[PDB]
């Protein structure tokens, strides 16, 4: 009846944001029997390498986090984007079956549902409309990773669970300001605002990889930061969801003690049994970036550059579904933000 | 205006009914330079035996009809359809990036268009609704080759095409009842019938493979074979389009010499760039099923078995865009069966 204190787990992508908060949540709840391999001891494109893990260590659960996400500085890896996450999500998925995997979950993306389908999202609305152009080939990956697993639940009576999430942000996140994650990205960009606004080369300095100050400042701008302001590009307008990671593993490990593929079926021709997961609410831009520079305390005015128009659509979960399954969030947004900073404050 | 006659091609699965029909093709064209690899000498699914294919073979013109088709004998297997052909898709694409192939061509299906998409079908209608729930997973799998396709396209400028079909034949086809297409499944069936009510036990034995002729009997019955009928599991009333797969060959070849995806993009819409290949012309599976007994002359009549779910879908493709691009189908479907039960009396 679900994972054992001694049920071997194997966390793919163990170092990203959500592996991280796997790792962590697992332990804390007594499940430390864990199997990890970094990206260089273990390519999940390579499906040899792929299947020779999964002959030696034989999983019993698998969370499978690791992906090549799509993010704006990125977007031009049209093909990167569909091969690896694809390849990826086929070789741990079929090597999950061949050696006799109990459960598996699997994360999805709001972008696998259409660009104008109604806010809040349901599970149902895939396949009802075009993607997003951008994120046109990363989405058809999604999907067919939320397809491949109710197919094998189908047709082989596996229980691999998709669960489909927007913007995630943790105690712990990558914020890195190359794969720009909004969140940690917003949350790093006051920081070092309110840095800058103090006078505080050194920090600065050592928060950045740099050695030149002048060259910090020039790098600094670049993403809209001054002494006395924030700027951000777009109208402020645009809604997301966001959900701290400690939720996404809480979810995670809820699906894996209680929820089966016989407990998402139809009475007929069962499809969409993808599940959504999230907070079930949203803010604008200007809300988040507001209640991050209030967390932070930074001193200075936010802008919002409507020259350069934002573009993006909407993209908030609807959650009825998980809810009636059992399971609703614990970590609302502001207490979410101020528990990422303190981790991110004691850190370099 | 590209492939010459000592251009290296590699047909994928040429043993296959599209595959036979290249290989001839191409053979008699004057092409002298093609590579063939049985599944049994390189399977398309195992990504290490393909990279090593393309690394040590080279070849510079690649047709990939290999497939696991999706039929109303294995519906089943909704986890193969995806995760077989998403590997046979990924695993030849990327290989042929890698090695610098000059110019590939991929078939997808018209299970990739939604199931209540409007008939004759736009290359346009993609993602515009839900898949056909049989095909679903088939018709995923198609999709993302498509999509794969176009995004190496963008991303590395390769010269990647997609022909979308629907229902295949031809004159060398597959009979063989596992995997059998529609026409060649219902050509044997008549045939079968036929002799059925002629009464040559031994020539029926001959064709089954069979020494027992109460097994035999039991084995037509089981398929819808009697001396006085033929029976077509459905209501006979869905319309579907053929094309014969010398017409495929024909269509494949001159996409291969004048169909670039340049000439493909409307500038900053560069989406839907696959291409619908087809006749142009519906029939009903009672109008087929009729079409084939009077060329086989089958005394006996249709009869049909209504079955709990039937499919209730049409599939026509519009050919507008591989007609303005400059091809034609030749073989007119009366015509194609005609051609295929010739071949069919020589085997038997
Ligand atoms: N974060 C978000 O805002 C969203 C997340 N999701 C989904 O949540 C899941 C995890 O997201 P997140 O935690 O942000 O992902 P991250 O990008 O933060 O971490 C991804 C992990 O995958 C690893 N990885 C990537 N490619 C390979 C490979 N070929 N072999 C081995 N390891 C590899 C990376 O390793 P390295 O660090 O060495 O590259 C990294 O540790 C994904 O499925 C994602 O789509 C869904 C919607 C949005
Ligand atoms: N038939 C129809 O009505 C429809 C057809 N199509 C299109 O038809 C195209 C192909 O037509 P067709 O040629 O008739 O399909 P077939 O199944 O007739 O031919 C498939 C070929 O690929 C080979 N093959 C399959 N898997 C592998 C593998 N893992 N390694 C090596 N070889 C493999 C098969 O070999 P083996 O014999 O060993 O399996 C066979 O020779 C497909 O691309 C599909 O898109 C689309 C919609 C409907």
């Amino acid at each position: 009846g679900g994972m054992q204190t001694n049920s071997k787990i194997y966390i793919a992508g163990h170092k990203g944001t959500a592996g991280t908060a796997l790792v962590e949540n697992l332990q804390k709840r007594g499940f430390n029997n864990l199997v990890l391999k970094t990206r260089q001891e273990l390519d999940l494109v390579n499906q040899q390498a792929v299947a020779k893990f999964f002959k030696e260590e034989k999983p019993e659960y698998v969370f499978l986090t690791a992906v090549l996400p799509c993010g704006a500085a990125n977007v031009a890896q049209r093909a990167d984007f569909i091969y690896e996450n694809l390849m990826i999500q086929n070789n741990v998925i079929h090597n999950s079956f061949l050696n006799n995997v109990k459960k598996l979950v699997f994360f999805g993306s709001g972008y696998m549902y259409p660009e104008n389908a109604k806010n809040p999202l349901k599970e149902e609305y895939l396949f009802q409309g075009d993607l997003e152009y951008g994120a046109y080939s990363f989405g058809a990956a999604k999907i067919a990773g939320a397809i491949m697993c109710e197919s094998y639940n189908i047709q082989y009576g596996t229980n691999f669970i998709t669960l489909v999430l927007n913007n995630l942000y943790g105690t712990k996140a990558n914020f890195d300001f190359g794969k720009s994650r909004v969140l940690p990205a917003l949350l790093r960009k006051f920081h070092l605002a309110k840095l800058l606004s103090e006078g505080n080369i050194t920090q600065i300095l050592q928060d950045l990889k740099m050695n030149n100050f002048e060259e910090a400042k020039e790098y600094l701008h670049n993403f809209g930061i001054s002494k006395k302001s924030v700027e951000i590009w777009g109208t402020g307008k645009v809604r997301r969801e966001f959900i701290h990671s400690d939720d996404l593993a809480d979810v995670a490990i809820y699906t894996m003690q209680n929820i089966d593929f016989k407990d998402l079926i139809k009475d007929r021709k069962s499809k969409n049994t993808h599940i959504n997961i999230g907070t079930g609410i949203d803010y604008s831009i200007k809300e988040v970036a507001l209640m991050v520079k209030n967390i932070v305390g930074f001193s200075g005015e936010l802008v919002f550059n409507t020259s350069r128009p934002d573009s993006t659509m909407d993209r908030l979960m609807d959650c009825s579904k998980i809810h009636s399954l059992g399971w609703k969030h614990k970590i609302e947004l502001k207490d979410g933000i101020k528990m990422m900073y303190e981790w991110y404050k004691t850190q370099n």
